[PDB]
């Protein structure tokens, strides 16, 4: 029950941090090209149901990463893995209406928000 939810959060955390380190190894133009894409942050992220606001951004996230031009199949497999464990945590269908903030954010702030999100809930389960 709890270890199952904890494990799915650790698989989701592993995918998110893999993108962060992939961003840190990008060229300065490639990084600048990534930061020109807008990402919407949820106004609240304290429950598993708030992962719906992460799922709705996986298609923009994949489109942003493919602008760097490293590898289209690797980006496809990592974002698909995120979509798998997000649906495993908050449900297979859309049952929550997300409320996003007025200000957009870069891909760095986007990943840092959900990484801290996964790490927070894991600490309460462990």
């Amino acid at each position: 029950s709890t270890k199952k939810t904890q494990l799915q959060l650790e698989h989701l955390l592993l995918d998110l941090q893999m993108i962060l380190n992939m961003l840190n190894n990008y060229d300065n133009p490639k990084l600048t090209r990534l930061l020109t894409f807008k990402f919407y942050m949820p106004k609240k992220a304290t429950s598993l149901k708030h992962l719906q606001c992460l799922e709705e951004e996986l298609k923009p996230l994949e489109e942003a990463l493919n602008a760097a031009g490293d590898d289209p199949k690797t980006i496809r497999d990592v974002v698909s893995n995120i979509n798998v464990f997000v649906l495993e945590l908050k449900g297979s269908e859309t049952t929550f209406m997300c409320e996003y903030a007025d200000e957009t954010a870069t891909i760095i702030e986007f990943l840092n928000r959900w990484i801290t999100f996964c790490q927070s809930i894991i600490s309460t389960l462990t």
